[PDB]
C-alpha cells in the first residue's frame, strides 16, 4: 500500500545530472550545455515524457484584439490558435488579460475547467471541448456552459496579478488533449500509431502534448508587441504542473517555471516511492506519459532519470518549487529534495541554486535561483500561492 511516513522512505541512489551516460565527469559549463543537457532530455524523452513528432507547425492566429475589462484596469484579448488551415484543425483559446507603459511580463498556464472558469467575466469564449463533471466547482455535464463562469477565479488571481504590473494567460488544457476520465482505445488511433518515425513506446505523453501546447502559446506571444516575451513564467497546477515543468524545462524561451503541487512524474523524487507511485500514476492515467514509463512500474531504481534531472534542464533559468502540506500524495518532501539535486548543476552554471540545507518550515519562500516554497493546507492553488508566485517573479523577472 501507500505510504505516508518519512520513516519508511526506501534508502536510493540517484543518477547524477553531473556524470555522462557513458560514465565521464561533467566538469563545466560548456559540457553541460554542449553535450550533458540535451542527453538528459532525450532520457526524459524516450523513457518518461515521449518527443514532439517533427515536421512543422502551422499555427494560425486570430485578430488580437483588445478590450478594457475588469473595468479596467485590465486589456482582454482573446485568441484562437488553430494547427493548420483545415476543418477542423485543432484549436485552442488563449485568454489574456495585461494591465492598461512597456511590454508586459505574463504569467501563463493550463486550466483544468475552460477559459471561462478563471474570471466571471462575462465576454470569456465558451470552450466547445468536452470538460470534466467537478464536484467542488459544481460542474455536473461534459459540455461547457455560462453556469461555472468565475468558478474556479481562486486559482487566477488576475486582479492580483494586475495590481503588480503582471498579465496573465491561459488554455483550457482539454483543447489540446481531453484527458478523458474513461478508457478509449478505439481501432483508428492504434492503426495511426504504428506507421510513425517515432515508435509507438517514445511518443508523446498527454503531459508533453499539453507542454507542447504551452509552447504553441510563446509562439503567439513573440507576435504580440503588448507583451514581452522574455519575461513569460509558465506556471501549472497537479497535472498541469507536471505539463509546466516539462514545458519550461525543455522550451529555453520560458523565462521562469513555477510548478505547483505537481508530484509524482512532475516534481517529486520517483524512487522515493512516498504518496503516489509510478505504478499507480500509469495505472490510473495510462496515456499521461509514454508507454515506455510503463516498464518502470514497480521499479523507481532502474529509471535512467530522476526528477532533479528534471529541474536541472530547467537551469540557469529559475525554477518555482512549491509544495502544499497537506497534499501527501504529492511528496512535498520529494518536492524539495527534487529541487536539492539540481543544485550543483544550477551552480556549475554560476547561479546561487537552491539556498537551503534541510527542508523548510512552511510558509516562507525560499527565493534563490532554485526557489522552494512549503504552502500551509490543501493540494490546491490559493491566493497565497500566487503572492508566491509574484514575490518570485519580481526578485527574478
Amino acid at each position: 500500500g501507500f505510504n505516508y511516513d518519512e520513516a519508511q522512505v526506501p534508502k536510493y541512489t540517484l543518477p547524477d545530472p553531473l556524470v555522462m551516460v557513458d560514465g565521464t565527469k561533467v566538469t563545466s559549463a560548456k559540457q553541460w550545455n554542449d553535450k550533458r543537457r540535451d542527453e538528459v532530455q532525450q532520457l526524459f524523452e524516450a523513457y518518461m515524457y515521449g518527443k514532439v513528432p517533427d515536421g512543422e507547425t502551422e499555427l494560425i492566429f486570430t485578430d488580437a484584439k483588445g478590450e478594457r475589462a475588469l473595468g479596467g484596469a485590465a486589456i482582454r484579448k482573446q485568441v484562437k490558435i488553430s494547427f493548420g488551415e483545415k476543418e477542423d484543425a485543432p484549436a485552442m483559446d488563449l485568454l489574456i488579460y495585461l494591465p492598461a507603459k512597456v511590454r508586459v511580463p505574463v504569467f501563463l498556464g493550463l486550466n483544468f475547467h475552460g477559459n471561462h472558469t478563471i474570471h466571471k467575466d462575462k465576454e470569456i469564449w465558451l470552450t466547445e471541448s468536452w470538460v470534466r463533471t467537478n464536484k467542488k466547482f459544481g460542474i455536473t455535464k461534459n459540455k461547457a456552459n455560462e453556469l461555472s463562469r468565475g468558478v474556479a477565479a481562486g486559482r487566477w488571481q488576475i486582479e492580483k496579478a494586475i495590481a503588480k504590473g503582471y498579465g496573465v494567460a491561459t488554455i483550457y488544457c482539454g483543447d489540446i488533449d481531453p484527458d478523458f476520465n474513461f478508457p478509449s482505445n478505439g481501432i483508428q488511433a492504434y492503426y495511426y500509431k504504428k506507421d510513425q518515425t517515432i515508435p509507438e513506446k517514445g511518443q508523446w505523453g498527454t503531459i508533453a502534448a499539453w507542454a507542447f501546447g504551452l509552447s504553441c502559446a510563446m509562439d503567439y506571444f513573440e507576435t504580440d508587441t503588448d507583451i514581452d516575451h522574455k519575461k513569460v513564467a509558465v506556471l501549472g497546477h497537479s497535472r498541469l504542473g507536471k505539463t509546466s515543468l516539462w514545458a519550461g524545462a525543455i522550451d529555453t524561451r520560458f523565462a521562469l517555471t513555477i510548478s505547483n503541487c505537481s508530484g509524482c512524474g512532475g516534481a517529486a523524487l520517483s524512487r522515493r516511492r512516498f504518496g503516489e507511485t509510478v505504478r499507480r500514476i500509469n495505472t490510473s492515467f495510462p496515456h499521461w506519459f509514454c508507454s515506455r514509463f510503463h516498464q518502470y512500474n514497480d521499479k523507481e531504481d532502474k529509471l535512467p532519470i530522476d526528477q532533479h534531472m528534471l529541474i536541472a534542464l530547467c537551469a540557469p533559468r529559475p525554477v518555482l518549487i512549491n509544495s502544499a502540506t497537506e497534499d501527501k500524495w504529492a511528496d512535498p518532501h520529494g518536492e524539495f529534495l527534487a529541487a536539492q539535486g539540481a543544485d550543483a548543476v544550477y551552480r556549475m552554471l554560476g547561479t546561487g541554486g537552491l539556498d537551503a540545507k534541510k527542508w523548510p518550515e512552511p510558509n516562507k519562500l525560499v527565493k534563490s535561483t532554485i526557489g522552494y516554497h512549503l504552502r500551509p493546507g490543501k493540494h490546491d492553488v490559493t491566493a497565497r500561492d500566487w503572492d508566491v508566485y509574484i514575490e518570485f517573479a519580481d526578485h527574478h523577472m
